[PDB]
């Protein structure tokens, strides 16, 4: 037969011969009048199959990928009668029907600002697998674009996609835009900034049609399959409707508990060093920023933290074996990984055997004096006391009320460096690293109709990205700073951060202020020197790009900042010289206060 080996070979995702069992297929038209009968039949028996295997965790991502690629190779094939069909019908009849064979069409778009697409490229595969009809926007998709896509492509569920917080105030922007068109269609909201209390108390309440927060495409697919079954469609969003209530009721009830200190009270109660008795900060090997312009990326593979990368394929082992090397063991995921771990070492031979890919960054040394939560920049040759700074990075203190029982202090990242009245000289280093080539190379994967090979070599640039920071960081601990000179510790140590110092980013727990990467990019000329830039909502382009200060101080650790009240924020703009209304914009997440 054909239709039971259209079907192994969809489910197995055999590429050697389904076009030729396509082709006989199409030959075949005693079985098949039109070669739509093709499409609507089997193959999309199989890919039902391949749907409803995954969706009830048979079957995993990575084969869900290849079978996406057989069938994407099929329906190659199958465009040309197609389209032949269709332009034959519109000569003959003058009109053409409403011939598509899909359950609905799906917009899936990133919000303006992030460059960030795995996860909707892995949540259009498996819509796809699923026969829905899926159209992929691209990164840092405006607004009007995306419901102009909507508009003329009769769009009927829109997906937005995110990944650092900035991009929550352009989902929420695109939501009360959809509503001042009073558009009805059901908006999706996905990524890892995203949470399901943001998105029920600040996107749900601007936007009357249906907005549901999904967490990755198998659950996805439930809520657009639930959403597009008429016989589900208006229960379902009241389900929703009720929980999103239940859970905003929740959050505003929950604002009137928690406590907050006063910021005077919480500086009083900081993190504090005994700098006549701790060991002095030591010099940098130089003052200023040193280029590196090809990295050696075989230098880079040994470094790679391959754990993040088996969650980007979902391939989560169970215990004990949760992680690389030991996911190998599972019996469950431990073939897929091994597969998925083979190709990705293969392709990354190449790609660095070929060239294709390249790695620059750069890092700088500065002096650096600490003036309550404020941390100064000096010249070399300047005299910390009687200089002007050249730049300021401004800290978060923590303001949330502790345990009693705790005794742990309310950190700032300023507690870290010296302050400038003690006498004692300190220093900061920064840096900014990145992986190019990546953008060509899944554009032309794309291109060919391998998703599967697109997937990895994002997921291989920003596991490069990740290692290049990581052996950077070791460099600067014994080589390019030298307060570390004698360590000597394996990958494993670097990966369970060990080692003395740490390396805060801007946006993150330790400082959720992302237009601290301004300071930077001026400071040490990172888009001049590395070619590395930042979008207009302040995210790195490329989106394998890891960037970051210097702390070398023994008690130094990574902290969250939690939320801050009211008093925080007004002397936050104070002291950065802006308004109000702008530290807000930068710092809601963070905002422990009613600004509603």
């Amino acid at each position: 037969p054909v239709e039971e080996r259209l079907e192994y070979a969809l489910v197995k995702g055999i590429e050697k011969h389904i076009i030729e069992d396509t082709e006989e297929a199409r030959l075949n038209q005693k079985k098949y009048p039109r070669p739509l009968n093709i499409i609507e039949g089997p193959l999309m028996n199989g890919m039902k199959i391949v749907g409803d295997l995954f969706g009830a965790g048979k079957m995993f991502l990575p084969q869900v990928i290849k079978s996406a690629r057989v069938m994407k190779k099929a329906v190659g094939h199958l465009i040309p009668f197609m389209e032949k069909e269709r332009e034959e019908t519109r000569v003959l009849n003058g009109t053409v029907e409403e011939e598509d064979p899909y359950q609905g069409t799906i917009v899936l778009a990133t919000v303006k600002g992030d460059v960030h697409d795995i996860g909707k490229n892995i949540v259009g595969v498996v819509l796809g697998c699923n026969n829905f009809r899926v159209i992929d926007l691209g990164v840092m998709t405006p607004c009007d674009k995306i419901l102009k896509a909507a508009l003329d492509h009769k769009a009927d569920i829109i997906g937005l996609s995110g990944l650092i917080t900035p991009s929550l105030d352009e989902m929420i922007f695109v939501a009360k835009e959809m509503e001042r068109l009073a558009i009805r269609i059901p908006l999706l909201i996905g990524g890892a900034t995203t949470s399901k209390t943001h998105t029920a108390v600040k996107i749900a309440p601007r936007y009357s049609a249906p907005v549901i927060h999904v967490l990755d495409a198998s659950k996805s697919v439930v809520v657009c399959s639930q959403l597009l079954d008429e016989n589900l469609k208006d229960e379902y969003f009241e389900e929703i409707m009720e929980e999103y209530e239940d859970i905003r009721q929740d959050h505003y009830e929950s604002l009137k508990e928690r406590r907050y200190l006063p910021l005077s009270q919480a500086r009083k109660s900081g993190f504090q060093m005994d700098w006549l008795s701790e060991p002095h900060p030591v010099k940098p090997t130089f003052i200023g920023t040193q280029v590196f312009e090809d990295y050696d990326l075989q230098k880079l593979v040994d470094y790679i933290d391959w754990k993040p990368f088996f969650d980007v394929w979902q391939l989560r082992g169970k215990y004990p074996n949760r992680g690389f090397p030991k996911i190998f063991n599972d019996k469950t995921v431990g073939g897929e990984a091994r597969k998925v771990y083979d190709d990705a070492h293969n392709m990354l031979n190449t790609l660095i055997s070929q060239k294709k890919l390249r790695a620059r960054g750069v890092v700088g040394f500065w002096p650096a004096q600490s003036i309550q939560d404020d941390i100064h920049l000096y010249a070399e040759a300047a005299v910390p006391q009687a200089a002007e700074p050249i730049a300021t990075f401004y800290g978060l203190r923590q303001q949330a009320e502790k345990d009693s029982a705790s005794t742990e202090p309310y950190y700032c990242l300023s507690d870290f460096i010296a302050p400038l009245h003690s006498g004692i000289r300190d220093y900061l280093g920064l840096f900014a690293v990145a992986c190019f080539g990546v953008e060509e190379l899944s554009k032309a994967y794309e291109d060919d109709g391998d998703d599967y090979s697109s997937i990895m070599v994002k997921a291989l640039g920003d596991r490069l990205a990740e290692a290049f920071a990581e052996e950077l960081h070791e460099r600067v601990r014994r080589e390019l700073w030298a307060y570390c000179g004698s360590e000597q510790l394996d990958v494993a140590d670097l990966r369970r951060l060990r080692y003395k110092g740490i390396r805060p980013a801007p946006g993150y727990p330790s400082q959720p202020d992302h237009t601290e990467k301004l300071t930077m990019w001026r400071l040490a000329d990172i888009e001049q020197s590395t070619g590395i830039r930042l979008t207009e909502s302040l995210a790195m382009a490329p989106a394998s790009a890891v960037s970051g200060l210097y702390f070398s101080n023994l008690k130094s650790k990574y902290f969250a900042v939690g939320k801050i009240s009211k008093d925080q924020v007004e002397d936050y703009a104070l002291r950065k010289n802006i308004s109000v209304a702008e530290v807000e914009k930068w710092l809601g997440p963070i905002l422990g206060y009613d600004t509603d």
